């Protein structure tokens, strides 16, 4: 099956997922000079006060922090979006070294990691129906740079020892995702896709301009996770990012002047 190694990584995905060569694939390089400020874009409305985290799972590709998406608790609205998108999970992509790891790039700059908060459009009723639509998902992307520690990330870091290998999960209740945001909600937006198989073209991407800082020790602990299952040869979970894809017939819009 698919992965991020030389024999199953991004250059191979198109064989089982031909949409990998589609017209609105993600991630992309954000050329800051040619992104055009759109004064009609609204401020992002991030309403996470009632978020109910449930569990953290090593899925063999990253770790997902999962939320209760049965009801309208944590939602994303505004910005480029029409209607209401419910938070279902977040996860990260990161590198083996601080100089790589993000999926989106900014003027070709790679960040050490990238956080994806995944939301589905409530008009479609369930996540599974949302991923059959071109406006089914909204992913809020946040870059991570290495510097000072992010206090709101430490609870995530300190559970990773308990989900080292593929298929392991742990309770992860009462986690507040507001602690992962930067100060500013200024963003770029464009239409794209999931960045892993099945690579479905359902995503309104909202990528925040301002990175969050995390410490070297925090990202080092991400890199101690394993892609493999328990009892299998150890393969460190690093470099679980897809490179930038062709922009094709798309424009990236900026929320800020
Ligand atoms: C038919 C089931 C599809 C599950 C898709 C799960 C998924 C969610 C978000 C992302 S990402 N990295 O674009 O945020 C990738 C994959
Ligand atoms: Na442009
Ligand atoms: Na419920
Ligand atoms: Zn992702």
């Amino acid at each position: 099956h698919w992965g991020y190694g030389k024999h199953n990584g991004p250059e191979h995905w198109h064989k089982d997922f031909p949409i990998a060569k589609g017209e609105r694939q993600s991630p992309v390089d954000i050329d800051t000079h040619t992104a055009k400020y759109d004064p009609s874009l609204k401020p992002l409305s991030v309403s996470y006060d009632q978020a109910t985290s449930l569990r953290i799972l090593n899925n063999g590709h990253a770790f997902n922090v999962e939320f209760d998406d049965s009801q309208d608790k944590a939602v994303l609205k505004g910005g480029p979006l029409d209607g209401t998108y419910r938070l279902i999970q977040f996860h990260f992509h990161w590198g083996s070294l601080d100089g790589q790891g993000s999926e989106h790039t900014v003027d070709k700059k790679k960040y050490a990691a990238e956080l994806h908060l995944v939301h589905w459009n409530t008009k479609y009723g369930d996540f599974g129906k949302a991923v059959q639509q071109p406006d089914g998902l909204a992913v809020l992307g946040i870059f991570l740079k290495v510097g000072s520690a992010k206090p709101g990330l430490q609870k995530v870091v300190d559970v990773l020892d308990s989900i080292k290998t593929k298929g392991k999960s742990a309770d992860f209740t009462n986690f507040d995702p507001r602690g992962l945001l930067p100060e500013s909600l200024d963003y770029w937006t464009y239409p794209g896709s999931l960045t892993t198989p099945p690579l479905l073209e359902c995503v309104t991407w909202i990528v925040l301009k301002e990175p969050i800082s995390v410490s070297s020790e925090q990202v080092l602990k991400f890199r101690k996770l394993n892609f493999n299952g328990e009892g299998e040869p150890e393969e460190l979970m690093v470099d679980n990012w897809r490179p930038a894809q062709p922009l094709k017939n798309r424009q990236i819009k900026a929320s800020f002047k």
